[PDB]
């Protein structure tokens, strides 16, 4: 993934269908390759360039739509119109001492659209599948970066560990209802990372 081709000078920074490859350029750019000749480029994205890139991942079967997370753009809506991905901002949460740490494709009947926003002042999750909020818990405002968040493959619970602290909230997949939550005790050492 790069025959008159050359390696990409940009350093490396969730297509469930397995038909494309996404490369995260270190300059806030994203490259798409059609997935021993290299895979030809399919698209280039520079919206996240000159800005923080919290995370990104393909929208499952909706390969045309691309989910991209930024500490400034925050909630958006991207659709693939060889479909060019055009995105319109939905809501920005860069202010009020809130910054998006990371976000990618959710766990994978209810469509997978519950997206979590890891904000330092208060973490939350908006359950888009009108669009509502899955939950909102006031996180420690010290950050406002040993923070990470993931969702179980069963889509029944999602954990999040920040510094020497952790908390797991269990939410139903098909019903899209938060079953319960529990904040784990503070660890003796900072959590570097399932």
């Amino acid at each position: 993934l790069v025959p008159s081709i050359h390696s990409i000078r940009s350093p490396v920074k969730i297509c469930s269908d397995g038909t494309h490859v996404a490369a995260s350029y270190e300059t806030g750019n994203i490259c798409i390759w059609n997935l021993t000749p290299a895979l030809p480029a399919v698209l280039h994205i520079d919206d996240h360039v000159n800005k923080e890139i919290t995370g990104l991942d393909f929208f499952g079967a909706r390969h045309t739509a691309l989910i991209v997370s930024d500490r400034t753009g925050k909630v958006s809506l991207y659709n693939g119109y060889q479909l060019v991905y055009n995105s319109k901002k939905i809501l920005d949460v860069n202010s009020s001492k809130e910054k998006l740490i990371r976000s990618k494709l959710s766990p994978l009947k209810i469509s997978t659209n519950l997206l979590s926003v890891l904000t330092t002042t208060h973490f939350a999750l908006i359950l888009l599948s009108h669009v509502s909020l899955m939950f909102q818990e006031t996180v420690e405002p010290s950050v406002q970066v040993n923070s990470s968040i993931s969702w179980t493959q069963n889509c029944s619970r999602v954990a999040y560990s920040v510094n020497n602290k952790i908390s797991v909230i269990s939410i139903s997949s098909s019903d899209f209802n938060v079953q319960s939550a529990s904040h784990s005790p503070e660890f003796a050492e900072s959590i570097l990372s399932q």
